[PDB]
């Protein structure tokens, strides 16, 4: 999975 | 945050 920070 | 699964 990915993630914006 | 967000994340896509
Ligand atoms: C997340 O955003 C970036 C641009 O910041 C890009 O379009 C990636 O493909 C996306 O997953
Ligand atoms: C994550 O992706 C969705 C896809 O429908 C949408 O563009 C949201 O704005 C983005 O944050």
């Amino acid at each position: 999975y990915y993630c914006y920070y």
